[PDB]
């Protein structure tokens, strides 16, 4: 940790991260630089309550946790140069560094079949596109949505709720393909067509023509609004120019370091190990954001402290249901605790390797969704009887283990 | 550059990296590591004319554009220290770096389903491999190859030259899926077919028992010897111990670095980005080892050198068939020079992307691979239709170009 510190994006893993090397004592400068012209802001309400409702202050980021910082809003980083260690700025002016931390996040993938639309074409990131559609959801108009990933599910169930019709086509056979488990995707699936949208699986867009989507299968959706939500692309851009490892996607070990000396990366734009897989993955979660912030900070201020080491979760609020996911969607064995139905969801998917827990989800189960983690964080390998016999409490379980 | 050099292995990226560190003019300490107690060797040979006629003396690589170097033969590094800067050797000494460099290869994937075998069965990466699998190549016995992959196939072609039947099951629908054009590969299924090898595709082996090998479609197939060829995996243990990022492979950038400061990685334990498809991938190719050696080498001596840049490519010698391949196996257009005839085999593949040459494959025609080579490197537009015509001489193409 040599000072000063310098932060490229002013997103959650930023904010997380400042926040945790005041926290933890340092005293030097540090500076932040955030393309965005916004007091910095958490996205997942962006399709959730305030799609809904529409308060940006209710959204903000706390910063009182990183006092004596500057923030540069609305300024771009263009360059660094790892041998000067200076950032070169869109305003004109440089910035000297001891430390770089490039926290740039991803972007919305475009789709190529959309490109020369003369509809209109939006995706979901930012506090500016979230503004931009919800100025479209008219009570009946139709959205069409490309892609069954969270945000575009989150993004259906709050335009069926505003009285928006929905189409949603996506290429698998399956929703949120990414990260779930089958059960599961199969389940919301059923939920999503019982509100009303009209779901296209194992289709692809083609192009489109005076406001008609056109669709792999030879036909045809007609909408007033298309947004595409098919997956991100990390901002690696800087990396990639100044020679460091990257493939979408900025590879770092769990110290946060990459391939320069006192260049460092966190949150989505990085490629790291999942402990759960062994393998190196794309995390795009907001507790990686947080999580792996905090972690890089503290290692950086007092280096006998452990690396990145926390597991993958997310939650998702899809109309009625919240779901929350944990490690991996799949092992060699899924226990399904409660039953899965539309009258009142609420249940609970373990799935086990040899029998160790490697994930969980909780839908409508919040309170079993913590010492799942918890099983999971240690490997449990717990019971199966118990696991599924519904008069097993986990909370004593994880207290026992 | 910090002396003193430490590099672990000794195969040849390390030599290759040692020479060039000596041409360029560094004159500090250099020391290597190697676990084999063997003068450092080329690895090609060992499928080919070793396996065929026996003599090492043979298939040594030149040291002596390495003068000054300390070669520690037939010892292995156990760990590094990358905060106390030294090396823990098995012998009980302790090296001291300033630049450690790991080079230290991968080793054959084993075979899960053969694990429990009590029949021979080998793998062929070492000398003291090959002369294992040599001393079993008796004439008229029965050798099974696991994997269709090149060094599988240069083994089947030299044990039906020595008189050894030869049945080899490959998982997927053809041979060398993992980088040769299908036209190739096509080709060279026909050609092994024809020199008498039993080939079985889309099969794999789910156990042995009493010297006869079991496959997936309930069949059975009897040998005397059975070496597995179904891939390689990073020796990358010390690098993960430490800390480094790695996913069977170590990351590294164009200038050989790794995540942890002062410590570099090549050859076959890398994983790196392929400029062709600009995706990391694990490269497994002398002239990988070679030429990333020799780049990261010059660019610690000068840092004003350019990072490595060179483009894949391998050969490989299958009886009759002197096989070349650079680049990508496939783009959106194969074009075929020459007739493809088990009948006097000669000719070349060319494959491009939107017009530009991404891959060529030359069978029997060394001097059409190199003006191809270079077409390929500066990403050539050629017309089409003079790359197919007979009457085009590709040396004064790239000369022009
Ligand atoms: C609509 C939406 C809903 C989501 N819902 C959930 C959820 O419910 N649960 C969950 O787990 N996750 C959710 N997420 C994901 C979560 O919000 C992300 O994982 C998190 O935002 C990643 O934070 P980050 O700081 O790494 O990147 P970002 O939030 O992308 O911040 C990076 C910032 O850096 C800026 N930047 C990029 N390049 C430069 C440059 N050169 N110079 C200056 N600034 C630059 C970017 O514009 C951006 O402002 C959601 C995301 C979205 C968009
Ligand atoms: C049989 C065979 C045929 C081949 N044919 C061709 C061909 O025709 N064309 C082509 O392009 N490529 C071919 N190759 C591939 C080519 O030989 C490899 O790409 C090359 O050997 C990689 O060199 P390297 O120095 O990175 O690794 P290696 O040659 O694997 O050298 C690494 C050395 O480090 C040692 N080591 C590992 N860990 C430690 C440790 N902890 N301490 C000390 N030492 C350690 C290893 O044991 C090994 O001796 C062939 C390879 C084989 C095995």
């Amino acid at each position: 940790l040599k000072a000063p510190v310098v932060v490229l994006g002013a997103g959650l893993a930023s904010v997380s991260f400042v926040a945790e090397l005041r926290q933890a004592g340092y005293q030097g400068l540090i500076t932040v630089v955030g393309d965005e012209a916004e007091r910095p802001y958490d996205r997942p309400p962006l399709s959730k309550d305030f799609m809904a409702h529409g308060d940006a202050e209710k959204i903000r980021l706390d910063c009182k946790r990183a006092p004596e910082v500057e923030w540069l809003l609305g300024v771009t980083a263009q360059s660094f140069d790892p041998q000067a260690h200076t950032v070169a700025l869109s305003d004109g002016r440089t910035l000297p560094y001891g430390t770089l931390v490039l926290a740039t996040g991803a972007a919305p993938r475009a789709l190529p079949t959309l490109q020369g639309a003369t509809m209109p074409v939006h995706t979901l990131r930012t506090l500016e596109d979230a503004r931009r559609i919800q100025a479209g959801l008219r009570p009946q108009s139709r959205l069409l949505i490309v892609g069954g990933g969270v945000i575009g599910l989150e993004l259906a169930a709050t335009a069926r709720t505003a009285g928006v019709h929905v189409s949603l086509v996506e290429t698998q056979p399956r929703l949120m393909s990414r990260a779930a488990p089958a059960t599961l995707a199969d389940f919301v699936a059923r939920y999503h067509a019982a509100q009303g949208v009209d779901l296209r699986f194992e289709r692809s867009v083609t192009g489109s023509v005076d406001g008609v989507v056109l669709l792999d299968d030879g036909t045809r959706i007609a909408a007033d609004m298309v947004v595409v939500g098919i997956g991100v692309l990390a901002n690696d851009a800087l990396a990639r120019a100044a020679g460091l490892a990257c493939d979408d996607g900025i590879f770092v070990d769990a110290y946060g370091r990459t391939t320069c000396p006192d260049v460092y990366a966190l949150g989505d734009v990085t490629r790291q190990r999942n402990p759960l897989s062994g393998r190196f993955e794309r995390i795009e979660t907001w507790s990686n954001a947080q999580n792996q912030g905090i972690a890089v900070a503290r290692h950086l201020v007092d280096p006998t402290a452990p690396g990145y080491a926390e597991l993958p979760w997310y939650w998702s609020d899809q109309g009625a249901l919240r779901i929350q996911v944990a490690g991996l969607a799949s092992g060699d064995e899924e226990i399904v605790r409660g039953e899965v139905s539309l009258d009142a969801p609420k249940f609970t998917l373990i799935e086990l390797q040899k029998g160790r827990i490697v994930g969980a989800t909780c839908v409508n189960n919040a309170r079993d969704f913590a010492p799942l983690r918890r099983l999971l964080a240690v490997g449990a390998k717990p019971d199966r009887a118990a696991l599924a016999d519904p008069a097993t409490d986990l909370r004593k379980l994880a207290a026992a283990v």
